[PDB]
C-alpha cells in the first residue's frame, strides 16, 4: 500500500528543480514552502518544471548546536498553495520494516524503489560535514536521486541526501521545521 500512497504523494506535493549544482526532486509542505537538500543550494531563482519561479526566503536547517542537517527550506513566489502534508509527517525520527523512495528528474521519471528497513543512523559525516537525524537503508549506486522522497504507508520520512555505493541516507522531515 505505500507504492499507492507514495504515487498519490508525488503527484500532488513534487517537482523537478533546476539549480546551478543539478537536477533535484523538490517536496511542497503547505503554503508556498518547499524542500531541498541543502547542497542543491538554490540561488534567487530555480527552474520549477521547467519555469523560472523566484525564491523568497532561504533556510538552511541545523540543529541547536548548529550542526547540519541537510535541508533547506525554501519559500516560492507563485499563485498556488501546496497541499498541507504536515499531518503526515512525524515529530521525532521515524524506524520502518518497509519504504518506497519516490524520484522525479529527467534522469528517473516518475520511480519508485522499495528499499527495506529504515534505520536510525545518528550522525554521518556526509561530504566532509558531520550531519545529524540520517535515516538509513540499504540503496546500490548512486547519481541523481537527491531530493527522492522516502516513505512508508501513510508517512512522509524523508528527504533522499545522499549515500556511500551501498547504503543511502534520507535527512529526517520533522514537523517542528514547519510550525
Amino acid at each position: 500500500p505505500a507504492f499507492e500512497f507514495a504515487v498519490a504523494m508525488m503527484k500532488r506535493n513534487s517537482s523537478t528543480v533546476k539549480t546551478e549544482y543539478g537536477e533535484f526532486t523538490m517536496l511542497g509542505i503547505y503554503d508556498k514552502w518547499a524542500v531541498l537538500p541543502r547542497h542543491a543550494k538554490p540561488g534567487p531563482t530555480i527552474l520549477m518544471n521547467d519555469q523560472e519561479v523566484s525564491v523568497l526566503d532561504a533556510k538552511e536547517l541545523v540543529d541547536k548546536d548548529g550542526t547540519n542537517l541537510e535541508l533547506t527550506l525554501l519559500k516560492l513566489n507563485r499563485n498556488e498553495k501546496f497541499r498541507d502534508i504536515r499531518g503526515f509527517l512525524a515529530k521525532e525520527e521515524v524506524e520502518v520494516n518497509e519504504a518506497v523512495l519516490a524520484i522525479n528528474t529527467s534522469k528517473f521519471p516518475n520511480m519508485y524503489i522499495p528499499v527495506g528497513q529504515v534505520t536510525d543512523y545518528g550522525f554521518l559525516n556526509l561530504g566532509g560535514t558531520p550531519t545529524k537525524r540520517m535515516l538509513m537503508y540499504n540503496f546500490p549506486t548512486r547519481a541523481g536521486q537527491c531530493g527522492g522522497v522516502l516513505m512508508s504507508t501513510g508517512k512522509v520520512l524523508g528527504i533522499h541526501v545522499g549515500g556511500n555505493g551501498h547504503q543511502g541516507f534520507s535527512a529526517a522531515l520533522l514537523k517542528h521545521y514547519f510550525n
